[PDB]
């Protein structure tokens, strides 16, 4: 197994997966590392099995259609996947906690929106759709453009956005186009 966890890079008290290489401290892990379960399978792991299990389906799909899905295990934890693909930036550090809104000539988004509000609402089984959850996870880069202007700290919302997109794509098995 590695001697750093997989998502924040750092050492410390880690759970290693059994079918897989990767190790993660408990809450970097999504969901929280489960308390017995031996042997444990990672998140990537579990994913890599949907896959295995059903090669259809890695065929193209409309975004559409993937956000309309309910909320059912494979899409919870394909979410779950989507998130921690997000915390595995480290830039992901600006949209983790819960911001506030102080800067002359902006004013504070309606609704502001943090990764770890995502995470409890998932962890909460609080979305019932694929569109609620990736609504949430674009809103935060979405406020972050709005409040920041024309300051270059508006870039960092553009580059987390980027790889949460192209996750996104991935995991969900988007059809790829021009
Ligand atoms: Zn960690
Ligand atoms: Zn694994
Ligand atoms: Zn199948």
């Amino acid at each position: 197994n590695s001697n750093i966890c997989e998502v924040c890079n750092k050492w410390g008290r880690l759970f290693c997966c059994d079918t897989c290489p990767r190790s993660f401290h408990e809450h970097c892990h999504i969901p929280s590392v489960e308390a017995n379960k031996n042997p444990w399978s990672c998140i990537f792991c579990r994913i890599k099995t949907i896959q295995e299990r059903c090669p259809e389906s890695q065929s193209g799909h409309q975004e559409s259609e993937v956000l309309m899905r309910q909320m059912l295990p494979e899409e919870q934890l394909k979410c779950e996947f989507l998130l921690l693909k997000v915390y595995c930036d480290s830039k992901s550090c600006f949209f983790a906690s819960e911001p506030y809104y102080n800067r002359e000539g902006s004013q504070g988004p309606q609704k502001p929106m943090w990764l770890n509000k995502v995470k409890t609402s998932l962890n909460e089984q609080m979305y019932t759709r694929v569109e609620g959850f990736v609504q949430d996870m674009r809103l935060i880069f979405h406020n972050h453009k709005e409040f920041y202007r024309e300051d270059k700290f508006t870039r960092l919302g553009i580059q987390v956005q980027d790889i949460f997109e192209k996750n996104f794509r991935n995991i969900f098995a988007i059809q790829e186009t021009s």
